[PDB]
């Protein structure tokens, strides 16, 4: 049985399963994903300190970066302070390295961890080790265990919890570590500097006032919350709180953010409203991975007044499959395919064979690199 | 009357007169524009060569970037070659500094450089004059006279011009160092060797293969092409060449873009439609200036063909009103504030006062710092 972690276990047992009997098209398949990740175990590992500009506290090991929907503003003599433009990225994010860069180490990671659950092999451990000692745990390269200033904005007064989305991109990646536990390349010492960040990674989210005011958040921000919070907690192996948090906030916030018809409301007001709309319910999705495998299907479990989040995906599958019917502000097209991962794992956790058939019908390429869709050779 | 260049004069000796006249809507303007303008003066000069990855000569002085429109290849191992995503902006284009650095530069030169001819300042002609010898005739930081590595794209194996058409951020920068001839601050030795310089570019981009094929473009890769041209051949005051261009090249082009109800067919079947043929219009348009300023006026020339640019406009404009009503793929929201100065520009050449009338209604905004207004107190 899989470790407690951020991925579709029942696919990723599935798979090692098959890898091992020597099954041929899963074979086939994983010896492709390795041709893949050989570029990760050549990739120097990213550090959260490789930046120029300082945050405000002087320390290159916090994390920061720009809210992405905040522009200088024209009419004033500096720009400041910046005004927003929703749907509308700055290019200046990319003027903060640790944007790109914890992509492309959740990225890493993940990929190296997955690989060496499902094959064994220690030259995986040891790359993903590599990648998560940098990025994690390093007394001068690792990141400090807290989100403070992650997506700030010149000359805005007040603190916001609204970077701490940004998390999503290295809590995948903390949660794999416990796929190279047991390996030779990951030490008892390493298990335990991951385990005490992972600690202080909670205290913060849990007990900062950026981190209380992201987990009461109305919108997807909310559900991506403890998205991430269920993520270090699993980690970390704490299955009881993991019950507490899907009992207490996620349920109560499906109940409060899905409307009587199945929309969504608050990201029907945003200008990419059916992203959002998709953004919060891949929220639920990686938050029921992880709470499914402790016997908790968040895509069927009510509210307390009755709402459940099937009702969400009801109302967009009809523009999942024609997105153009859609009629709500979305100043950017829509990419369908990120209904494929969606659909699937719904249709199954609800039994919907309907949905399931369209995720497949829509699918995934069988050669794609992007790391997310491993364990889906089923859509492949 | 002011010197030849790539705006319009009219406006400018205006804005000059009024200013040493004392009159005070004008004086408050550029004493605005002044105060927007000390951010330039303090910048420090930028170069091309501030990169880390060089191009395939191994040279810094040659300009780079990538073409923006092409992504990796997810289902390849190494992503190569790149594929088309028309519309849709790589952020890796940033990845090559030059690509904003340019812009940049095009922007500081420009706005100190039309303040030297409007104030007579020797402040503005000294950190124009700075701008200028470090971006293109310093030994050591100013680029090499040539678009070579222009919008490459990896893994592609045919040479392509297409990035010429990136020249024009830097090209009207060039066009406005004849405002500071006369200042103290730019002397003998600097012309001469701008003028070298400009000398071997417009040699480049009219021998060089790429230029060949840039100059032969269908679509407004064509007509910028030439804008570009004009710009050069202005500053080197070859006024000979300029009506040569005009006649021969720029009027024929224009004459074969335009469709018999006034649309542009190569930008229609662009992912944003209207953005090029917006795009199109404003090389024809920043064409113009220079043309009109040696009495031909490219707006209301009819082509060999019978065809008028003025059509264009015509077919453009109840889409400027309302762009919501526009029919063909747009994939980003068009952005109303660019009709202004075109109909401006397009409605007095044309003694259209419908036009004028709603360049001024949409209007510009007073106190913008975006350089390329300055000349338009008559929007703001
Ligand atoms: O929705 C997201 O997941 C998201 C991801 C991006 O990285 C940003 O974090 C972005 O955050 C949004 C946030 O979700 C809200 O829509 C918020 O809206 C507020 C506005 O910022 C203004 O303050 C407005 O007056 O009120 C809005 C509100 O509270 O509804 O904006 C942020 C943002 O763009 O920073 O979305
Ligand atoms: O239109 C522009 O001014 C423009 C600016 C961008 O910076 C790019 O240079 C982009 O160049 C376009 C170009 O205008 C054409 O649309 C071209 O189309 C060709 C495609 O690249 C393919 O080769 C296709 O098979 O044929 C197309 C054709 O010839 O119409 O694409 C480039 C580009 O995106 O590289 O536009």
């Amino acid at each position: 049985s899989a470790p407690l972690g951020p991925f579709n276990a029942t696919l990723l047992e599935q798979l090692k399963n098959d890898y091992q009997k020597g099954e041929k098209e899963v074979t086939r398949y994983i010896e492709l994903q390795e041709k893949v990740a050989e570029k990760y175990i050549k990739m120097t590992p990213l550090s959260v300190t490789a930046k120029k500009k300082l945050p405000p506290s002087k320390d290159p090991r916090d994390y920061m970066t720009l809210s992405p929907y905040w522009w200088p503003d024209s009419t004033k003599i500096d720009g400041l302070p910046y005004i927003r433009k929703d749907g509308e990225r700055n290019p200046e994010v990319y003027e903060y390295p640790e944007r790109e860069n914890a992509n492309r180490f959740g990225d890493a990671a993940y990929c190296l961890g997955v690989l060496y659950y499902i094959t064994g092999k220690e030259v995986y451990a040891k790359a993903c080790a590599n990648h998560l000692r940098t990025w994690f745990t390093d007394p001068k390269l690792g990141m400090n265990p807290n989100m403070t200033y992650a997506q700030a904005v010149p000359g805005m007064k007040k603190m916001r919890g609204s970077g701490f989305i940004d998390s999503r991109r290295f809590s995948r990646a903390l949660g794999v570590a416990k796929l190279i536990e047991g390996s030779k390349s990951w030490t008892p010492s390493d298990k335990k500097k991951l385990d005490d960040w992972a600690t202080a990674f909670c205290y913060w989210m849990e007990n900062s006032t950026q981190g209380q005011r992201e987990s009461h958040a109305a919108n997807n921000h909310g559900l991506w919350y403890e998205a991430i919070h269920l993520m270090v907690l699993a980690y970390l192996d704490r299955t009881d709180r993991i019950r507490e948090v899907a009992e207490q906030s996620i349920l109560p916030k499906m109940g409060a953010q899905i409307a009587d018809d199945g929309s969504l409301p608050q990201e029907l007001k945003r200008t990419l409203s059916l992203h959002y709309s998709t953004f919060a319910l891949e929220a639920l999705m990686e938050a029921n991975q992880i709470t499914s495998q402790i016997g908790i299907n968040l895509w069927s479990t009510p509210a307390s007044n009755g709402k459940v989040a099937s009702q969400a995906v009801d109302y967009l599958y009809p523009f999942y499959l024609n997105p153009e019917d859609w009629k709500f502000k979305q100043i950017k097209p829509f990419d369908q395919s990120r209904a494929a991962i969606l659909l699937y794992e719904a249709g199954t956790a609800l039994g919907n064979q309907k949905y399931v058939d369209t995720a497949k019908r829509i699918g995934l390429k069988y050669s794609t690199s992007d790391v997310e869709t491993i364990p889906y050779l089923v859509l492949k």
